């Protein structure tokens, strides 16, 4: 390649955090094949994107405007403040007025201008009703004013893109590990599993042998499955037991070819189920890791139901996603497959009833799929679609009909589910997949989706040896089409994160309570960085529309919180920014912020769900991005303190919690009596939202040091990485004006809200369960494909009328009353002292 073409790939590499041209850790060309394969989807989408829409990235939705926002518009009038220089003129508008019209009613009171939000790279442009812009909806909910500046549209030139019937068998040669302890005397054997969507088709193990650094077997393992019966995507799973090591090899390759020949596979060690176990990547660390040597030496392609069985069938289909299928259930599902195909909700269980280890059945299964009239006309059910993209499905045709459904998601909804879509790539047998191409397409079509796609990917690439390789191929494909302007923005962001992280680690390795000394070191380090050299503005990775300028080193500090987190403040790079407020970012090692990311995203989904039912529980899912191993960034919400601090103020380092302090804190913090009363109601709304959300997720029992509140009454939980269903302590209860078995107007309001909030979530039980399940598989350590997952099943009272459920939750609230400060107090003894 050219001297400059090389220098382009180094740039990508630095952006990616991984080198997709390195081939030290492959035994085939699937990654490189995927690179070339992804060229066609990339160019297609880049070739088909409107340059101007793309450059301006309008953030819109096609959902109805919630009942709670209509009410704020009691005139069918919407005021917009337009800004030009120092001048400023407000303009009445109809909620249905497109920006081209609003412009046109304005030059009435040279037409190549565009309405941009003040202090943001956010544009109100395009043929969408003014009421259908997310920013406009955001202002309304909060009671904030829509301020827009009239300026020139961004030049799309900046967005330039750089130009057989034999039974299967496998010979296990031996295992090799360089150094083991002396020793103790252990015994070992090799387990070989033919897997498909975590379904084991057959299993053979070798005999036991004393665990030495080299163990040779030279043995053929003969399986019962015929070569012609192997399904594409089946894994050869190789495991060592004393279980200590595992590695996987795809039996059918990306070219539909039977794997053949000599392999030396460096395995992964178990630390002390999860999607890492599924990876087709081998350990990069060839010098320390256990290695296994094997050899391969073996190419592909009615009657109406009796009333009682259908009833039996329907009772099966109506059950939840975590419900086990019996042998009888699968035989029923399958025998009556044609009837089953008419029910979209049956699809996951139906496709779990497939004998994937039998070629004729799979063939019949494909026959089923060609008559997908009922599936293709059905309304998108994201919960349902997601269930087909999890670890239970390895068949690419099955996974493809799910992705097909995702095609109709609009940007607004693709964002909601993006994080978990990206995580779902881990369940893909192959690097190139429909899901992967989908993500690729949607990122290249929309800068906001693309920005978040980038950071999500880069997050896994930086802490996942198991899947970094695959993702990097995908991230590269995206960066080769997002265009020059973004490349630069990304570069800026990456430099910033890499420099601040360096500062973060360096600061932590100085102590374990507070130090005038360490604060002084921090500011000094920041002085060196600010000049020189750190990009002179950079987009905020969790709030892309926002541009951070220069540090306000005076306001920066080291928080006395544990892992010694950096509290950072920035000026806004955009001078057209109304307020004079800084941009606050916490930078912290070492929490596994991936968990925090996932909890917060599900939180945003709960918000969206509630939105469909015209509810606003006032959640505050602040931005959070895991950038690397136990390191990442967190959005600082302005004017917010922890409930714990509120209580350490009036009393010292106790303990002796008081009921009235919180209300007291709100009145002090309220300028008028009108603002106070708004804060009191907002507290009631934000409290209820978190009580419900944390309970359904099983993270309700928290110490109040992990619960915050805004000066405006917005309660919110943080740090997601006897007992209580959630935190509803006397202080919260006092604010609503009640204490100890004494209802009240604000408290009836509270209850009533929770129930509505609760029963609404239950209408989306399956979605919540699949997202939870996946979250656990791709986001938390090894788990139990049983008990962890089942908490939420119990929490959402699966299989009960709305009446029992309402009463279930009210009961949960009563548990809180009865416990009072008992549980907080306990938390205090434990976390504060021992
Ligand atoms: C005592 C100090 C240093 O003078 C400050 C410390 C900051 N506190 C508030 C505070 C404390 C701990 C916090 N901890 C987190 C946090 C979140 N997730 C994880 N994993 N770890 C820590 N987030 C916070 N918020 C969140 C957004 O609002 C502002 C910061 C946060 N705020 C006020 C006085």
């Amino acid at each position: 390649m050219s001297e400059e073409s090389q220098a382009f790939q180094r740039q990508l590499t630095a952006l990616i955090g991984y080198d997709v041209t390195d081939v030290s850790n492959v035994h085939d060309d699937e990654l490189e094949f995927t690179r070339r394969g992804l060229v066609t989807p990339r160019m297609a989408e880049v070739a088909s994107r409107d340059p101007k829409l793309y450059a301006m990235h309008p953030w819109v939705t096609s959902k109805p405007l919630p009942e709670y926002l209509w009410k704020k518009i009691a005139n069918n009038c919407i005021f917009i403040v337009i800004h030009r220089s120092t001048t400023s003129q407000t303009i009445k508008v109809s909620p249905d007025d497109t920006p081209g019209a609003i412009l046109q009613s304005f030059f009435t009171k040279e037409q190549d201008f565009v309405l941009r939000v003040c202090g943001r790279d956010e544009y109100l442009v395009g043929e969408t009703p003014i009421k259908n812009f997310q920013w406009v909806r955001h202002c309304l909910k909060n009671g904030e004013e829509i301020h827009v500046v009239l300026d020139t549209p961004p030049d799309p030139a900046l967005d330039e893109v750089r130009k057989c019937d034999r039974k299967f068998r496998v010979k296990i040669r031996g295992i090799d590990i360089p150094v083991l302890p002396r020793n103790t005397d252990l015994t070992v054997f090799v387990e070989a599993n033919i897997q498909h969507g975590q379904q084991v088709l057959c299993q053979r193990r070798t005999s036991p042998k004393p665990f030495t650094e080299e163990v040779l077997w030279n043995v053929w393992l003969e399986f019962s499955i015929k070569i012609k019966d192997l399904p594409k995507g089946a894994l050869l799973n190789l495991q060592i037991y004393c279980l200590l090591y595992y590695v996987n090899l795809l039996l059918i390759d990306h070219r539909f070819l039977l794997r053949r020949g000599e392999y030396v596979l460096h395995m992964w060690q178990i630390s002390g189920f999860n999607a890492d176990k599924l990876t087709s990547a081998t350990n990069p660390d060839k010098e320390n890791s256990m290695s296994i040597s094997i050899l391969l030496d073996n190419h592909p392609i009615r009657a109406e139901m009796p009333n009682q069985l259908r009833k039996q069938l329907e009772a099966i289909i109506a059950t939840d996603p975590l419900n086990p299928l019996t042998a009888e259930d699968k035989e029923l599902l399958w025998h009556f497959r044609y009837e089953s195909l008419k029910h979209p909700k049956a699809y996951p269980k139906l496709f779990s009833s497939v004998k994937w280890g039998q070629q004729e059945i799979v063939a019949k299964t494909y026959q089923l799929l060609a008559r997908r009239e009922v599936w293709d006309q059905s309304a998108l059910d994201v919960g349902l679609t997601m269930q087909l993209l999890d670890c239970n499905f390895s068949d690419e045709n099955v996974r493809a009909i799910a992705v097909q459904k995702l095609e109709s998601l609009e940007d607004d909804d693709v964002l909601h589910y993006l994080l978990q879509l990206v995580q779902a790539v881990k369940f893909e047998p192959y690097h190139d997949s429909a899901l992967a191409r989908f993500l690729l397409k949607r990122g290249l079509r929309n800068k906001r989706i693309g920005h978040f796609l980038f950071w999500f990917l880069r997050s896994e690439i930086a802490q996942s040896r198991h899947y970094q390789q695959r993702f990097a191929v995908i991230l590269e494909a995206y960066l080769r089409g997002c265009g020059t302007a973004m490349l630069h923005d990304f570069t800026q962001q990456v430099q910033v994160i890499e420099m601040l992280q360096k500062v973060t680690l360096d600061i932590k390795s100085l102590s374990a309570d507070v130090s005038s000394q360490v604060i002084s070191q921090l500011k000094q380090k920041l002085e060196n960085l600010q000049n020189s050299q750190l990009p002179e503005s950079f987009r905020v990775p969790y709030d892309p529309g926002l541009k951070a300028g220069a540090l306000a080193i005076e306001k920066c500090t080291v928080m006395a919180s544990k892992k010694k987190p950096l509290w950072l403040e920035f000026k806004c790079a955009d001078p057209t920014a109304l307020s004079n407020e800084t941009i606050g970012i916490i930078f912290k090692h070492g929490d596994d912020l991936r968990q925090d990311m996932l909890i917060l995203q599900i939180l945003r989904i709960m918000e969206s769900i509630w939105e469909t039912e015209s509810l606003d529980l006032c959640l505050l899912p602040y931005g959070c991005i895991s950038t690397g191993d136990k390191i990442g960034m967190i959005e600082i919400v302005k004017d917010a303190t922890t409930i714990a601090k509120i209580q350490q103020s009036t009393v010292g380092n106790t303990g002796a919690f008081k009921d009235e302090v919180l209300n007291h804190w709100l009145k002090e913090k309220s300028p008028t009596e009108e603002k106070f009363q708004a804060a009191v109601e907002r507290f009631v709304y934000s409290c209820a939202g978190y009580c419900v959300a944390t309970f359904v997720l099983g993270i309700g029992d928290r110490h109040n040091d992990n619960i915050m509140i805004t000066e405006t009454g917005n309660l919110f939980h943080i740090d997601f990485g006897e007992r209580v269903p959630f935190v509803l302590t006397p202080d919260f209860l006092f604010v609503m004006g009640t204490s100890g078995k004494k209802t009240s107007p604000h408290f009836q309001k509270f209850q009533d809200i929770c129930v509505k909030a609760y029963l609404a979530l239950r209408h989306h039980t399956n979605l919540l369960i699949i997202l939870f399940s996946m979250m656990l598989m791709t986001g938390m350590p090894q788990l139990t494909s049983k008990e962890d997952i089942e908490y939420i099943r119990d929490a959402l009272t699966v299989g009960k009328n709305e009446e029992d459920a309402k009463k279930y939750f009210l009961d949960q609230i009563e548990v809180c009353r009865d416990k009072g400060w008992t549980v907080q107090f306990n938390w205090f003894l434990h976390l504060v002292l021992g």
